[PDB]
């Protein structure tokens, strides 16, 4: 069988989720695209499920990506970012999802894209174990004293209320499919500017692995059959 890694998210379980009093057993938007995926290859592929995080946090993406190439894990299936430092180390499978980084703000503020936040002095949301924060200090050079961590969407909601004036956020930066969710229940705030990474979602395997390839054409075949809409639909103002 093959260990393949998934992420043990707190927030967002609509994508990926552990199920309630199991430790390889999950559920979610993405293990049913990869179900789906597996069953339209010609052969059989046997799974075995591993939780990556301690349960209390999202784990960081980037380290559970790292445990394919210390050999601990023989793939990596969830809502991973096909980013560029991650693809150095691995080989994704082309993207089953559409993502990529927007700012969330409230109607109405100064801030109207990413390059209107950047040269503010205002903080920042980010999502706990993203990438995102990577992106922001290396790429965008925003000082590690604005960016602040943000588990789950309550803290999302509750940092945009309480504001910079009250150890909260001006904007979160985050990829548009946590956005959407959170946005569903908080129609008060809005996507400001457009999207400004094009990374999307991937299977992650390591380097030269015929499976990453095999299940990039799997992906195709159910985005033309519309079950990769139907999923969507059946998960996901
Ligand atoms: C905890 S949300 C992190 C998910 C994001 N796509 C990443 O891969 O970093
Ligand atoms: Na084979």
């Amino acid at each position: 069988e093959l260990k393949i890694g998934v992420p043990l998210r707190v927030s967002y379980k609509e994508f990926v989720s552990q199920i309630r009093g199991t430790e390889n057993m999950f559920k979610g938007f993405c293990i049913d695209v990869f179900t789906a995926a597996v069953n339209l290859l010609p052969y059989a592929v046997p799974v075995k499920f591993i939780p990556y995080g301690n349960g209390k946090e999202n784990p960081s993406y980037t380290h559970m990506v790292e445990m394919i190439t210390t050999g601990n894990f023989d793939g990596v299936v969830g809502d991973v970012a096909i980013v560029t430092n991650r693809t150095k180390i691995v080989d994704f499978t082309q993207p089953y999802a559409a993502s990529g980084l927007v700012v969330v703000a409230p109607g109405g503020t100064p801030i109207k894209g990413i390059e209107s936040l950047r040269e503010r002095d205002d903080p920042i949301g980010y999502q706990v174990g993203s990438f995102a924060e990577s992106y922001l200090r290396n790429e965008l050079n925003i000082s590690e004293s604005r960016l602040v961590p943000l588990g789950t969407p309550e803290a999302y909601a509750k940092a945009l209320k309480d504001g910079p004036s009250k150890g909260g956020v001006a904007a979160i930066v985050d990829e548009r499919p946590y956005v959407e969710l959170f946005l569903s229940s908080n129609c008060a705030y809005r996507i400001v500017g457009q999207e400004f990474t094009k990374s999307g979602w991937g299977f992650a395997f390591p380097r030269d692995s015929p499976l990453a390839i095999d299940l990039s054409t799997a992906i195709l075949e159910l985005a033309e059959n519309g079950d990769l809409q139907r999923i969507h639909d059946k998960w996901l103002c």
